[PDB]
């Protein structure tokens, strides 16, 4: 079972200029929460973004490219990603933007947090197809001390 997970901004913006154009630790927290202890595709993009593995769980890294870091894994094609993440019960595509797309149809539950924020973006969700999914969950939270905007965790299930 294939999942994403993604935080998006006003018009599904999700990065500028290989970063995140906010700064949530509580959609960090619900972003751990929902990845510990399962296998994590991203993009090498999204990769160099983040900087470093993601502890506790199995990173792999899609790329056209031979690898740079045997701390992660390096594959270069979505059915080499899959493969490579073995038999677990769920995987979590990380993003970004042109991996998201590719993976969308293979998917069967989204884990997206929607965030009311305006920012500037080079990078998007895919425009997916509202009618395909069934909100499972939704949990809104106001802006507080440490979280700057407003946002919403949604659960969302293929029909
Ligand atoms: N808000 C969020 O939830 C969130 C989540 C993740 C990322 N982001 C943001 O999204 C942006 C990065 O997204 P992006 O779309 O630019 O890049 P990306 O999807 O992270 O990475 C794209 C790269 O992955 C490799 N790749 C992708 N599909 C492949 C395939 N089928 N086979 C082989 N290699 C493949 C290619 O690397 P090569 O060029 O080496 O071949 C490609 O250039 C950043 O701004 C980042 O901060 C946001
Ligand atoms: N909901 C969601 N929010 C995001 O920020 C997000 N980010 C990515 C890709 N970028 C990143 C960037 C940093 C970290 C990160 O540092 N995560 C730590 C957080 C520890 C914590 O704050 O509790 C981790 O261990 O997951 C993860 C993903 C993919 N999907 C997302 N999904
Ligand atoms: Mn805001
Ligand atoms: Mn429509
Ligand atoms: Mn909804
Ligand atoms: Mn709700």
């Amino acid at each position: 079972m294939i999942s994403l997970i993604a935080a998006l901004a006003v018009d599904r913006v999700i990065g500028m200029e290989n970063a995140m154009p906010w700064n949530l630790p509580a959609d960090l927290a619900w972003f751990k929460r929902n990845t510990l202890n399962k296998p994590v595709i991203m993009g090498r993009h999204t990769w160099e973004s983040i900087g470093r593995p993601l502890p506790g769980r199995k990173n792999i890294i899609l790329s056209s490219q031979p690898g740079t870091d045997d701390r992660v894994t390096w594959v270069k094609s979505v059915d080499e990603a899959i493969a490579a993440c073995g038999d677990v019960p769920e995987i979590m595509v990380i993003g970004g933007g042109r991996v998201y797309e590719q993976f969308l149809p293979k998917a069967q539950k989204l884990y997206l947090t929607h965030i009311d924020a305006e920012v500037e973006g080079d990078t998007h969700f895919p425009d997916y197809e509202p009618d395909d999914w069934e909100s499972v969950f939704s949990e809104f939270h106001d802006a507080d001390a440490q979280n700057s905007h407003s946002y919403c965790f949604e659960i969302l299930e293929r029909r």
